[PDB]
RNA sequence: AUACGUCCUGAUAGUUAGUAUCCAUCG
RNA sequence: CGAUGGAUACUAACUAUCAGGACGUAU
């Protein structure tokens, strides 16, 4: 419901001061907080951008969330928003087109990479950004593009101070032990320079969502050795499904279930088996249906058929599942997060959870009456899996226990954040574009592809490798970077001595990058020359 | 018989680097 | 094709603990 609540407006007031990250539970409509905040600061956007007004930018990982968020933003606000995705091909635009877009629009939504491209090629300054929103921020580890955005936070001046919002459901994306939960949290908070908050009053969540969490039922298959032609786990799965339908015999009403699988072929064949067995005229089998949502885009450049699970096809199958046409869904770990599904009360984890975050998200999925979180585990690993579950549960407990009086800011830990190894190529300083050390490879590939020639798939640049040792005889590396022969330059160049292979690659790319600009092969914005091929 | 210092082998855990496999994402 | 993230198996080095073997000193 689109109604403000006391226990959420208190968090709104808490976040009004500085940048804040919320750790509200799943299914709580956390986007309500974001829309409320975007409503609160609506009085600063009227400023025109010919003279220096401010707009808002939104960050989203993947395509399906784009329209989902845009719909809510457009529905519950009078603002004239725009939608931008990489599929349309906006990179072909020029400065004036982008400026017209800025003048026309009020609120802009896009994926992660587009902001990298706009900033780095100098199409706009970090100024004039009233706000920024970070959903599923816990991806900002190592070299995710969020970190490359936030690099410009400190290198540039602090003349603009955009407030930072924080939405997440899990705060660590790798396995951990209970004694090591504070280190990663402190590091992440330092990177984003914010404070993580938590829920206070789950007055309505504890009634129909928190209390309706799936109680764990663990069942051991006994694979110690026409259904006789398949593995015993299949027969046990049929038996346990029949046990579940022992409940649905009286409750023959509509319901939907999720069967998470790992291997693609497993998902492929379970649908065929289910459809074949649905013809036994059984009362349970009288309503049995199956369909694929697995694989997603998979390898975009063919390399497999798999029906390819086309984006249009995915939209079709998701729509037909949401409406209630089908009941049983066979999936890989693609629907676990970032999409709305009709309520379910039966999850068959045909394969075990991998790490902490995956287990949390999988357990959170079921929401209907008497949800049953089910795990099929061999009897011989039952104790190991039980102690792993104990470890996960204590990690969750200490996580929910540490988030009290979290009013301490990182402060100097943000300054302590490390840097790269070489200065970026900045021909005109802050008045010119930038080329970071860790982004030259993609730009070189892009220029080579856009370089007028036959688009051979083998056109990837040629590199040579050599292993040496320094004076102290540590491991050392070096590479040489080839550029296309059709280009005015042909001879390859060698970079600086880096201690790892990929570091040497990136350094070589950076060193060669400025070379093509300085001789006039790059525009004023370091982009590939936009002169038409007719000329 | 004990303690301290040096060399070697095995077990425990962590860091670093190499190889292979599997899943997911966008460009 | 590129760029990212997660997990498993093998290998190598470093570190710390323990065990065992060898040498020297003290009791």
């Amino acid at each position: 419901e689109f109604t403000p609540r006391p226990y959420q407006v208190e968090l709104l007031e808490r976040a009004m001061k500085k940048n804040t990250i919320v750790c509200l539970g799943t299914g709580s409509g956390k986007t309500f907080i974001a829309v409320m905040l975007i409503k609160e600061l609506a009085h600063e956007i009227r400023g025109p951008f010919n003279e220096g007004g401010k707009r808002t930018f939104f960050l989203v990982n993947t395509v399906p969330l784009v329209n989902q968020q845009a719909k809510v933003i457009r529905k519950h606000t009078s603002l004239k928003v725009g939608e931008y995705v990489g599929d349309m091909g906006v990179d072909s635009w020029n400065k004036e087109k982008w400026n017209q877009e800025f003048e026309k629009h009020q609120v802009l939504v896009m994926t992660a990479q587009i902001f990298l491209d706009i900033l780095n090629h100098g199409f706009i300054s970090l100024s004039q950004v009233n706000l920024l929103i970070f959903d599923e921020c816990h991806h900002a580890v190592k070299n995710h593009p969020y970190r490359q955005i936030m690099r410009h936070y400190k290198n540039l001046e602090q003349n603009d101070r955009p407030r930072i919002l924080g939405l997440t459901a899990s705060v660590i994306n790798s396995k951990c032990k209970p004694n090591q939960v504070e280190k990663k949290i402190k590091e992440l908070e330092a990177t984003l320079n914010s404070r993580v908050v938590t829920a206070s009053d789950l007055e309505e969540v504890a009634v129909q969502k928190y209390a309706t969490k799936p109680k764990e039922i663990i069942v051991s298959y006994n694979s110690d050795r026409s259904v006789e032609f398949v593995s015993p786990k299949v027969k046990k799965l049929l038996e346990i499904l029949k046990q579940y339908f022992s409940n649905n015999n009286n409750s023959s009403k509509e319901l939907c279930g999720i069967i998470f699988v790992e291997r693609r072929y497993t998902a492929y064949v379970l649908y065929k088996l289910l459809n074949e067995l649905s013809a036994k005229r059984d009362d349970d089998f009288s309503f049995i249906k199956c369909d694929f949502v697995v694989g997603h885009n998979s390898s975009p450049s063919s390399k497999e058929k798999s029906t390819e699970m086309n984006s249009k096809k995915q939209k079709e199958v998701l729509k037909k599942f949401r409406k209630g046409e089908c009941n049983l869904l066979v999936a890989t770990s693609v629907v676990e997060e970032g999409i709305d599904i009709p309520k379910c009360n039966l999850v068959v984890r045909f394969d075990l959870p991998k790490n902490f975050r995956s287990y949390v998200q999988s357990k959170g999925r079921a929401r209907a009456k008497n949800s049953k979180y089910i795990i099929m585990v061999e009897e011989d690993e039952k104790n190991k899996f039980q102690e792993d579950l104990n470890q996960y549960q204590e990690i969750e407990k200490i996580l929910l226990r540490l988030c009290h009086n979290r009013d301490a800011p990182s402060e100097e830990d943000f300054d302590s954040f490390e840097d790269e190894l070489l200065p970026p190529y900045m021909p005109y300083g802050t008045d010119g574009p930038r080329v970071t050390m860790s982004s030259a490879i993609s730009l070189l590939h892009r220029y080579c592809s856009k370089l007028p020639s036959d688009r051979f798939t083998t056109l990837t640049p040629k590199f040579t490798y050599i292993e040496q040792n320094n004076e102290e005889e540590n491991k050392m590396f070096r590479c040489t970077l080839r550029l296309p022969i059709n280009s005015p330059l042909r001879e390859p160049i060698t970079g600086q001595p880096m201690p790892s292979k990929k570091l040497a690659k990136r350094s070589a790319a950076l060193e060669a990058c400025k070379k093509l600009h300085e001789m006039g092969e790059l525009d004023d914005h370091l982009l590939p020359v936009k002169i038409s091929r007719k000329n």
